[PDB]
């Protein structure tokens, strides 16, 4: 039976330590060497106040001893240690906040409680959607030469089109880009938009630089059967994240039910 | 054809309470036959150069865009809002021709479209007409955010009618489709509004939700770029969106040099 693992771990440095960029690179070090999980995959910046320490770009950010971050690591388809951790950007203890293990069917469940309900969708670290995925596939050679970048002001339709391809991955099945095409323009037609507050965000990936956005998009979809189908993709990806760098932890999602 | 966009000087002899929406004090006088002889934009009145209880004396300004020659006159005028007296401050005539033109100068240039009032942006417009029928029952409402493709879609559909021909909705449709996977936003500051539109048959005061505020962006392809620089150089005579003779959807257009 196939399943999403979703792990928040505690990680505190035993003595004053400055951060990697991203900082995610930490846990990656730990899960590479084969001390943190024996090897889809999204690995999280460390967090502190509530905020992701993502680079923009300024000096480089100092954590004192004892400070509380936290990260999230998520994965499909493994048992867990915790403990004292050396790493070449130092000490660090690691305690484990919580583990969610979801069958891919029991997502399926959840979507019922909240067909009644708004969706607010929140990038909680800068997300990068190329917005050709909502470029019908047979104009893909017409337009091969335009850079459109990444979308900084992402619509309804491109967000859930991300979500539909994640799902498909997740579930195993392949991808396909027409669908996704499909889903995404639909979804713009009929998407009633409630509420927002968005922004662009440069972000480094010398220095290799993108620019994603963050905030919030609060949204419905007036057909049941659309519904449907969004809050199914759009649940997996508030496990795996969205968009590209996921693994190194760009594009984290957190999916709220307004009642 | 050409476009006419005339810049009213509009000043109330007398204190005054302006009707929902303000654009209906110059709607009167066009309608009444009193302001011209009659693809049309009458603006809200603006105050401060943004679009109430008006005090004797205050410089309103107001614009009124229309597509075909001139017979325009000044002076004080009478309506059941009161007395005003309306002057001109500007004339701009432009051939519809001189429009594809301009658009040269802009190849290399961002776009920036600020939404001056409340617009009301239909996101069906980006529907697969052939879904129409479909999804009939479905209320999306007006874009409180709309996307680029939304925005030139619905200039495209202006311009098809200020050149007289029938707007064709799936041209439409798979030009905004098009554009939203191919357009780069530079930057943005868009907000929801909830606004009175006016009254209704009975006399009930209708509500929509539209949007307000600027977005600036890109079309990084020559061939449909120099097609969206045309559509939207003449909605930035006539307006955008629903509502746009009681002077909703009123656009100005913005070329950010590189």
């Amino acid at each position: 039976v196939p399943l999403i693992f979703k792990i928040g771990y505690n990680v505190i440095p035993l003595q004053d330590v400055i951060l990697p960029t991203p900082s995610s690179k930490v846990l990656k070090y730990l899960i590479q060497s084969g001390k943190l999980l024996p090897s889809p995959i999204f690995i999280s910046h460390l967090g502190l106040n509530q905020r992701r320490i993502f680079q923009t770009n300024g000096n480089l950010k100092t954590i004192s001893r004892g400070s509380k971050l936290s990260s999230t690591i998520a994965f499909s388809t493994p048992e867990l240690d915790e403990g004292v951790f050396e790493t070449i950007y130092g000490k660090f203890h690691i305690t484990i906040e919580s583990v969610e293990i979801v069958e891919v069917e029991k997502l399926k469940e959840e979507v019922e409680k909240h067909m009644n309900d708004n969706i607010r969708v929140r990038f909680i670290s800068p997300t990068l959607l190329s917005s050709k995925v909502l470029l019908p596939p047979s104009l893909s050679e017409r337009y091969k030469r335009v850079n459109a970048g990444y979308s900084t002001l992402p619509s309804v339709g491109l967000i859930v089109a991300y979500a539909y391809n994640v799902y498909c991955n997740l579930i195993g099945k392949k991808e396909v880009e027409v669908r996704a095409f499909k889903f995404g323009v639909i979804s713009n037609a009929l998407s009633r938009i409630i509420g927002y507050d968005l922004h662009p965000v440069t972000i480094v990936i010398n220095l290799r630089k993108a620019r994603g956005v963050m905030g919030w998009i609060e949204f419905d979809i007036p057909d049941e059967k659309l519904k449907r189908r969004a809050l199914r993709y759009l649940l997996a990806s508030s496990y795996l994240g969205i968009g590209r760098s996921r693994g190194i932890g760009f594009g984290e999602i957190k999916l709220e039910f307004i009642k």
